[PDB]
């Protein structure tokens, strides 16, 4: 077995391997990165996603989260509330002022280390869930505005032609931003690129063992998981890594830089900060080995997942009997 211990693996393409998206994925799991639930690959050094990001200003976040914490400083949750409208120039501004801005930090690690001692105590704002693409038209490698999508990839697997579709997003961070521990809609794949900016910090758990994740998080957050059978779809919980490593959960850590793919792999939770200001683009995707993990992702009905029309055909699909409930909980 590859990759036995679940490590984060790290890849660098050449420009040829490049080319073709899906043979790449699948070379990756051959070498067992998906054991991990998280991948890193850097670009060959001839591609680029774009000339220069010298003119997106311009481009408007409608509505800013501000990320409120409650808990402690190692296991809490945070509530997203609405700001009025900005542009990304506005926000840029605002990331960089005394109030949002990184502090002085020795290294990766420091900065980590000041995260998790004094997160709750802030409330960044953050541009998530931004439909939208920086990949220029002509860029025709690892584009995540051109891949193949999940809906033909259910067609070519299953045989059923289903409505929806599949675009990317854009997400605005500054210091202390925060993605809480979750996995995809419908334990899909994703791919993140950060086009410009400041770091991203990740930990994810192997998908082997994200039942173990499960059961902490339901130790941790009790009156939560009374309310709800999959409360990690609401994407708002946070446990630190001491507080992981206090309880056993296997997981790792990794911090990806401007101009750096990551992919995460069915059923691998997630979580992670930004280091100041910076830009990502992300979008879901699928492979024939992702079949059988839409089948078994667990699902919110109590309402408060709440996500995008193209979900329904997965559902009703991949999950006939959870349907009837689950459509319950979004309508
Ligand atoms: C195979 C077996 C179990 C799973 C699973 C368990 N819980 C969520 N997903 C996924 C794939
Ligand atoms: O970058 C973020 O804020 C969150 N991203 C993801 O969870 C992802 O790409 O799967
Ligand atoms: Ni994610
Ligand atoms: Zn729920």
């Amino acid at each position: 077995a590859q990759n036995p211990n679940c490590n984060i693996m790290i890849f660098h393409p050449t420009k040829e391997e490049f080319n073709d998206f899906d043979k790449y994925i699948a070379y990756m799991e051959s070498q067992g990165a998906h054991r991990a639930g998280l991948a890193k690959i850097i670009p060959p050094k001839e591609w680029k996603a774009r000339e220069t990001y010298d003119n997106i200003s311009e481009i408007l976040i409608a509505t800013p989260l501000q990320q409120v914490a409650s808990g402690r400083a190692g296991v809490f949750t945070q509530y997203h509330k609405k700001k009025k409208a900005m542009t990304v120039g506005e926000y840029r501004h605002l990331a960089n002022s005394k109030k949002y801005q990184t502090p002085p930090h020795q290294n990766f690690e420091d900065l980590e280390r000041k995260y998790w001692k004094n997160r709750i105590y802030n409330s960044p704002i953050y541009g998530a869930d931004i439909s939208g693409s920086l990949f220029d038209e002509n860029t025709k490698q690892w584009n995540l505005g051109h891949l193949g999508t999940i809906q033909d990839l259910l067609e070519k697997e299953c045989g059923v032609v289903i409505e929806g579709v599949n675009t990317p997003y854009l997400y605005f961070g500054m210091w202390k931003t925060t993605f809480a521990w979750h996995t995809e809609d419908m334990d899909l794949y994703s791919i993140n690129y950060l086009h410009l900016g400041e770091p991203k910090t990740w930990y994810v758990v192997p998908p082997e063992h994200g039942q173990r994740l499960e059961r902490l998080a339901r130790e941790l957050f009790p009156g939560s998981s009374r309310g709800c059978g999959a409360f990690l779809r609401h994407k708002v919980a946070l446990i630190s890594p001491t507080v992981l490593k206090e309880n056993g959960i296997p997981f790792n850590r990794i911090t990806q830089e401007a101009g750096e793919f990551m992919v995460t792999f069915p059923y691998g939770y997630h979580a992670g900060f930004n280091h100041g200001f910076n830009c990502a683009e992300a979008i879901n995707f699928a492979t024939p080995r992702w079949i059988d993990y839409g089948k078994m992702a667990s699902q919110c009905s109590c309402g408060e997942a709440r996500v995008t029309f193209s979900m329904d055909a997965f559902v009703r699909i991949l999950q006939p009997e959870r349907y009837d409930l689950w459509k319950r909980g979004q309508d």
